[PDB]
């Protein structure tokens, strides 16, 4: 198939996510509806259940609405059974509507409905070209209360039916026991507890397993894709090793919740996104727009830096997800202000880089402040909207002009109101022009494009007040007049003839998986495939199309690879960086050092035998350890993803700058388990 298909699990960048919380969807099953007072028919009260559920979404998929709006994938609520108490919270009283209240991962929240619905959900979805995503949240279960048992459900966890242990009396130590996090560190967010939600210790064998089994189910199940929650309060290596074992059993393209707020910054967050095996939501994007489009507090500058920022620092920009708003911030639409703001932001965000989501109800203007009051009951169906006709108009593209999907992004002309980008991708160009200021036009002159001579229309047919652009030889654009809140698209579309890789996935696994390469020009007959030096040919290649090719990662050496690939003719594509390729099957493995004292700004990083762990190599060493909660300074510690069952050589290093510092003696060894995780407690060698 092409790469723009509804079968194609690995790459959302073509698409348009629709982000919905089930319960304020559509109720279209009433009898599924929880009753007395877990429940509120009127949705008055934001706490409780309102009663949405998958057939609503299935109703709503099958008369028109979002497939009328050009929408093409869903990211529903987590779909697991939650926990049945109603919550009071000082008078107030809470239902898990939201599903992030886990109380068994292998069964459905009945509310939502039966597997049967959600067999049936994914069915529907996929006969209208939608692609499916759930929310996945692995760290914790409910809120419990240690010595108030009574509480809630203790944060019971079962695995099944089947009870595997509560918050009180957790002899099995399926949990964390060390109070609650401050949000003071990284660190400290992790192995705390997230307020008074039951911290699930990934250490324990029994609940990396259960979780490794219990996505697996879902994904036999038909998923398309998984929003992991929460992702920087869990380790990082567990989640690598959880990566590992999607990507080397049925590949999802997997996104996570990474926080960041307004100008900030984290090259942890940069680097998870580069590592992990999942990509995250772009906070880092959306806070930037709202400064721009919504409250003012940047201008067009600041979103251009934005852009050439995080086009560096990710090392594959095109997989973050993008929004406005979500269900963690208040509704980009403020009541009273200008309904252009809202529109022009779509507008940007849709024709952006990256993989755009948006919030139900944003297409219908809604308003509201932070928890509850985004959660609000979608108010009605109506195609009529400007939004709606905006996103009606934009979200295709994705689809047919490449440039969008996955092209670079330029800045071609910029004022601190105005700022128009160019999007390019093989013999595919888009431009957007955007236009901020509510009240004066601007004066454009001096636009260059690589657009073809000859006269373009607005995409968006004038509904911002775009225009037409005439672009005369060297792609130079004549003068004109952008409109006061003007928003123009113009684009230009042909076949490219060589081969352009646009996008892989998954980035990492083990050899023998199958790979998903898209793209343009590849032609209709097999070529080749490179991973590195080496070359593939024949019958690995699994399929192959002009926008994309399907291939077995040899086997070959863990490491990290450049891909690319050549046509029948011989011809060669650009290179695709990155691509990970594990050394096997892999386990989580918490590494513990003993009395390895530092200097201030000194940090213990770990290295060893495989490439997992750096090849031994201090550039590519894990780390810094912790060192504050489970083991204390100056002993250190780390949850590392490692290939199961090998005998591992290692040593640990003390690092300042890019000055290295290696412990004396031989290397440790270890042996890897099967499977289940293990604890490795060294003492450093002087
Ligand atoms: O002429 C090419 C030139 O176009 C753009 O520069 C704009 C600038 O952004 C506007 O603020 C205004 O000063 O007009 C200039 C064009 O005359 C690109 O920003 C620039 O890099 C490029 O060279
Ligand atoms: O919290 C981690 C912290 O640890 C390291 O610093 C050690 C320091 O080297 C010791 O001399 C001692 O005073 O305890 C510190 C840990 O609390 C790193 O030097 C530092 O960058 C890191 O944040
Ligand atoms: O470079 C590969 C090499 O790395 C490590 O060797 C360290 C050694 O442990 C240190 O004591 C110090 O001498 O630096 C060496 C780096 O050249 C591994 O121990 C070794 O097995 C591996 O071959
Ligand atoms: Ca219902
Ligand atoms: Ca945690």
């Amino acid at each position: 198939a092409p790469d723009t298909s509804v079968s194609n699990k690995q790459n959302f960048s073509t698409d348009v996510i629709y982000q919905i919380f089930t319960d304020r969807f559509s109720d279209g099953n009433p009898a599924n509806n929880p009753t007395g007072a877990a429940f509120d028919g009127t949705c008055t009260n934001l706490r409780l259940y309102c009663g949405g559920d998958w057939q609503g979404i299935i109703n709503k998929i099958n008369d028109g609405y979002l497939t009328g709006m050009g929408v093409t994938a869903i990211w529903i609520s987590q779909p697991v059974e939650n926990i049945y108490s109603i919550i009071n919270y000082s008078g107030v009283n809470n239902t898990a509507y939201h599903g992030y209240w886990a109380r068994d991962f292998k069964k459905t929240n009945p509310a939502y409905g039966t597997i049967a619905d959600f067999q049936n959900l994914i069915a529907a979805a996929h006969a209208k070209n939608i692609k499916v995503i759930i929310d996945f949240a692995p760290n914790h279960t409910s809120p419990a209360s240690s010595d108030q048992p009574s509480f809630a459900e203790n944060g019971r966890l079962y695995d099944n039916g089947t009870l595997l242990g509560g918050y009180t009396n957790d002899t099995q130590n399926l949990f964390h026991h060390n109070g609650g996090t401050d949000f003071s560190t990284t660190e400290n967010g992790i192995y705390k507890n997230l307020f008074d939600l039951a911290d699930l210790n990934h250490n324990n064998s029994t609940v990396d397993v259960y979780l490794k089994d219990a996505i697996k189910m879902w994904l036999d199940l038909g998923i398309d894709g998984i929003r992991m929650d929460a992702v920087k309060h869990m380790p990082f290596g567990w989640q690598k090793s959880f990566m590992a074992a999607v990507n080397n059993y049925k590949p999802v393209f997997t996104f996570g919740e990474w926080f960041l707020g307004v100008n900030e910054v984290s090259p942890e967050n940069h680097k998870f996104a580069n590592e992990s095996g999942m990509s995250l939501l772009d906070f880092r994007f959306a806070q930037k727009v709202r400064q721009v489009f919504r409250d003012n507090t940047d201008n067009m500058y600041g979103l251009k830096a934005m852009l050439e920022g995080s086009a560096a620092d990710y090392a594959q920009v095109d997989d973050q997800v993008t929004f406005i708003d979500n269900h963690d911030m208040e509704r980009f639409h403020a009541s009273n202000a200008n309904r252009r703001k809202l529109e022009q932001a779509l507008a940007f965000t849709l024709t952006s880089r990256g993989v755009p989501a948006i919030y139900y109800g944003t297409e219908q203007y809604m308003s509201g402040g932070t928890d509850p009051d985004n959660r609000a009951r979608i108010p009605s169906f109506s195609t009529s909207t400007t939004a709606y006709q905006v996103i009606q108009k934009l979200a295709p593209l994705r689809k047919c002009n490449p440039a969008i999907a996955y092209g670079s992004t330029q800045e071609r002309w910029i004022n601190n109101d105005v700022l128009i980008y160019e999007r390019k991708f093989g013999s595919n160009v888009a431009v957007v022009a955007v236009n901020r200021n509510l009240n004066a036009p601007a004066s454009i002159s001096g636009l260059v494009t690589s657009l073809p001579q000859g006269s373009y229309n607005d995409v968006l047919g004038g509904l911002l007040n775009g225009n037409t652009l005439s672009v005369g030889s060297g792609g130079a654009a004549s003068n004109f007049t952008l409109a006061a809140g003007g928003t123009a698209v113009w684009q230009y579309t042909a076949a490219t003839a060589t081969p352009t890789i646009g996008h892989v996935g998954p980035m990492m696994a083990k050899p023998g998986v199958t790979i998903t390469i898209d793209g343009r020009g590849f032609g209709s007959s097999k070529g080749t495939v490179y991973f590195g030096t080496t070359a593939v040919s024949g019958a690995d290649i699994t399929s192959w199309e002009d926008t994309q090719i399907k291939v077995k990662i040899p086997a070959v050496a863990g490491g990290n690879y450049n891909i690319k690939v050549a046509n029948a003719a011989g011809t060669a594509s650009n290179v695709y960086d990155n691509f990970e390729v594990l050394s096997g099957d892999q386990v989580s493995v918490r590494f513990v050092v003993n009395n390895a004292t530092t200097a201030l700004g000194q940090n213990v990083y770990l290295t060893g035998s495989v490439s997992e762990l750096g090849n031994w190599d201090p550039a590519k060493a894990i780390g810094p350890m912790y060192n504050q909660v489970v083991y204390q300074y100056p002993n250190w510690y780390y949850d590392v993803s490692v290939p199961a069952g090998k005998t591992i050589e290692f040593k640990f290093l003390k690092k300042q700058g890019s000055t290295v510092t290696w412990e004396g003696g031989s290397n440790h060894t270890f042996t890897a388990p099967s499977s289940g995780t293990a604890t490795i407690n060294v003492n450093w060698q002087p």
